[PDB]
């Protein structure tokens, strides 16, 4: 019903992300800053030395098995349309290394999906029972990149002293150091995606312009055909529900719900 | 005959292809460097990227009014509706330009965003007769248009002072504090091929977009007049270059007002 914003991203995405409310009188969310890429407040010494990148020397479109970046990904998982292959392990996704600016290939090679940004037509909307949510305005085939989980990159020490923990995405411990993305104060459309026990999205760790393994980027891919109008959802995991289960129960409505 | 030796030296990284041609000799497309479309580093530079340190505007319009904070930092917004520098822009002593950024309240299509939109002109790398490779425009370029950025490897002054090849350095001079340099010898974009001209049709301008760390301005070339289709691009290398290289060769820009021949 009520169109309360024509584009919450104010033109920073390749297509607008409108916001509508047909439930109550809440206006468009405004208690955060929309950013389309990750940001920092305190410094994160991400390794950006260009000579530290692994890269490929392909002269084709990076469809051969000799592509170093495909080999780092165990294989290039992207088909001719940029969708994950049917055999992609959705239960335990691998890391994806996309091609980068040190590679000899062209900017339009096969192994570049997440770095081309959001393409699906999404919409922020007011749900009946769990606040704001995100839905697709179009059919999304299986294995399509939907959106990235974008926010403020913070250390574990910083996360342990933040009053609000509902917008944290853990980049769990590759070593002693561990970091997370906090979308509470800075974030993109993904900060409004609700939990579902049978999720139509799965997060995948991706490396594009750097390969600092402490700082993967979080890309959501569809696990099935998402029909037009369907709400997006992913599995928040057990750390969330072991903390928030004390306060409320899951309202995903799935007959296979595990937290209600 | 004009040999096409590359369809795009940028391999698709620019909005427009930049082909390379050679009607002079049998030299192939230059390949002794790595093309990058934006600045890179090898040793860390600790650029201040704290989002709360950005100055930003709160404009409710397209940032075309007098109240835009980012225009005020630039002493005024110098861009017209087409993204070109106003005729009042001081080409002889350009001010610092602060474009709008992701902390501003405005939209991504506001007026104060030109260099962050990337290269737009149709350019061409080509073999000259007595200057090696050069860059020309394939189209008319109106005055005050953003043409290309000087892109390369960001290095410190002490690193530059131990590099054997100095012909691709762009100085980021600092009146106070540490001084840095862009070296396009090993990593660079199309701008590393632009030759010196004593009456140049390009002027470099220091611009800030995603960060405002004054140690690291980005270098944007704007046209100083109409550049016609076919014309070679050129800017003034300055005195530090010619005080060093003038001992080896004379300027061949061919201008009637050449100052280094
Ligand atoms: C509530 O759900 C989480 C809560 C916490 C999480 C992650 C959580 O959900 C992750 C998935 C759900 N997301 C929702 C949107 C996107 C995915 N992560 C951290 C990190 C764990 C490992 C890496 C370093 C810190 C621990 N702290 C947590 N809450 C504490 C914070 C500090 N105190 C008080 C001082 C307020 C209370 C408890
Ligand atoms: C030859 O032209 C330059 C030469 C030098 C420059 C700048 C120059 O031209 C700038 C304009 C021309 N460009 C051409 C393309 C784009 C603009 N910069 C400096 C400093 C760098 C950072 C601190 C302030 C200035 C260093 N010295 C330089 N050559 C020395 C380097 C070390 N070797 C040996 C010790 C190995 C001795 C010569
Ligand atoms: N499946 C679910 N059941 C109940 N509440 C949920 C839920 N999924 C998400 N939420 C709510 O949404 C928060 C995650 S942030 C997701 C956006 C949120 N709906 C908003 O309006 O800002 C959780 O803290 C929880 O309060
Ligand atoms: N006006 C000029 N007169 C003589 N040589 C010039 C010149 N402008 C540029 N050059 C040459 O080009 C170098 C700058 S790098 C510019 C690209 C270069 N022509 C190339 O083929 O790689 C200078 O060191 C000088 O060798
Ligand atoms: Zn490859
Ligand atoms: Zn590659
Ligand atoms: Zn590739
Ligand atoms: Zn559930
Ligand atoms: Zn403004
Ligand atoms: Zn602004
Ligand atoms: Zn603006
Ligand atoms: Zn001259």
């Amino acid at each position: 019903e009520r169109i309360v914003s024509r584009d919450i991203a104010r033109g920073y995405e390749r297509i607008p992300i409108p916001c509508v409310n047909a439930v109550d009188s809440e206006p468009c969310p405004s208690n955060y800053k929309y950013v389309s890429q990750n940001c920092v407040t305190s410094p994160m010494n991400i390794d950006r030395n260009i000579t530290h990148l692994q890269y490929c020397v392909c002269i084709d479109d990076c469809s051969s098995s000799n592509c170093m970046c495909g080999q780092l990904s165990m294989r290039c998982w992207y088909d001719k349309d940029g969708r994950l292959l049917p055999e992609f392990n959705m239960a335990e996704p691998p890391l994806i290394f996309e091609c980068n600016h040190a590679c000899s290939c062209w900017r339009n090679c096969r192994n570049r999906v997440v770095q081309n940004g959001l393409r699906a037509r999404l919409q922020l909307y007011r749900t009946r029972d769990m606040g704001w949510g995100v839905r697709s305005l179009q059919d999304i085939p299986p294995g399509t990149f939907v959106c990235e989980y974008v926010g403020e990159l913070i250390s574990d020490s910083e996360a342990d002293v933040r009053e609000e923990d509902s917008y944290l995405f853990d980049l769990d411990n590759k070593d002693g150091e561990v970091y997370c993305i906090d979308a509470r104060f800075y974030g993109n459309v993904s900060r409004f995606i609700n939990h579902h026990c049978e999720p139509n999205l799965v997060p995948v760790r991706v490396f594009m312009a750097h390969q600092d393994l402490r700082f993967p980027r979080i890309a959501f891919f569809s696990t099935r055909l998402i029909e037009a109008g369907e709400q997006l959802g992913f599995d928040y995991g057990e750390r969330f529900w072991d903390i928030k289960g004390k306060l409320f129960s899951c309202r995903c409505g799935s007959p296979k719900c595990r937290h209600s």
